[PDB]
């Protein structure tokens, strides 16, 4: 196996885990992958020799894969679900389209509602982003092709599966889940907006993710996604 080193951006004492949910989705990959890999964190402040030299544009994330090095995340996974592929490694692509597409517009309303200054705009950017927040719900309580006819008691038409397509991750979870739990963290922490408890769908969802250890062990402290946030969101 050609060396797999993922080079992540480091959080505010230019070492330890940062917000940074691009690096997170990788980290995310390449655990799911079952790969040998190394992960470095850098301090963009403060590059070393080798980071410079290997990725002389600044881009971060990058990968180094055997000899070569690969930026921009979504390429980066691209090249990684090709590579790390069956029999040897599972293929982590989602099923149905739809899971890729699901709530991926709750980040940019998310961001409108907690850098807007104008008062007036509060309820309409608080409702903008319980409006998506309750697509996704609507996804995840959907029944999927996999579950056709199925039935639970007391829940007649709602779906039981643990994550966006399925009962395992797939490259959608890892790609929504950093995201999304900075949308959590940050709303809570400097507006006290919480995600609903009637969005049932979305909650089960965090419940399952946020104890997977693919997601638990990549991710920032809340204190440190609060105080990347300090400045846009206070």
């Amino acid at each position: 196996q050609p060396q797999v080193e993922l080079f992540v951006k480091a959080g505010s004492d230019g070492a330890k885990i940062g917000n940074a949910p691009f690096s997170q989705r990788l980290f995310m990959v390449l655990w799911l992958k079952g790969v040998t890999f190394n992960v470095t964190t850098v301090d963009t402040k403060r590059r070393t020799e080798t980071v410079q030299k290997l990725c002389p544009g600044g881009q971060l994330p990058f990968l180094l894969y055997g000899t070569e090095v690969h930026t921009d995340t979504n390429k980066i996974e691209e090249f990684l679900e090709a590579v790390l592929c069956p029999p040897r490694y599972p293929k982590l692509a989602a099923l149905n389209p739809e899971s890729n597409t699901a709530g991926l517009d709750i980040f940019a309303k998310f961001s409108a509602y907690i850098k807007n200054s104008n008062p007036a705009l509060n309820d309409n950017l608080e409702k903008g982003l319980l409006k998506a927040l309750k697509v996704l719900d609507n996804y995840l309580t959907s029944p999927l092709p996999e579950e056709v006819d199925e039935t639970s008691a007391e829940d007649e038409g709602v779906s039981q599966r643990k994550f966006l397509d399925g009962n395992e991750l797939t490259l959608a979870d890892c790609n929504l889940l950093p995201k999304l739990h900075i949308v959590q963290v940050v709303c809570k922490k400097y507006r006290g907006f919480t995600i609903p408890e009637a969005f049932r769908g979305v909650h089960r969802y965090l419940s399952n993710a946020y104890a997977r250890e693919e997601f638990a062990s990549t991710c920032p402290d809340d204190e440190e996604i609060e105080l990347a946030y300090e400045q846009v969101a206070k």
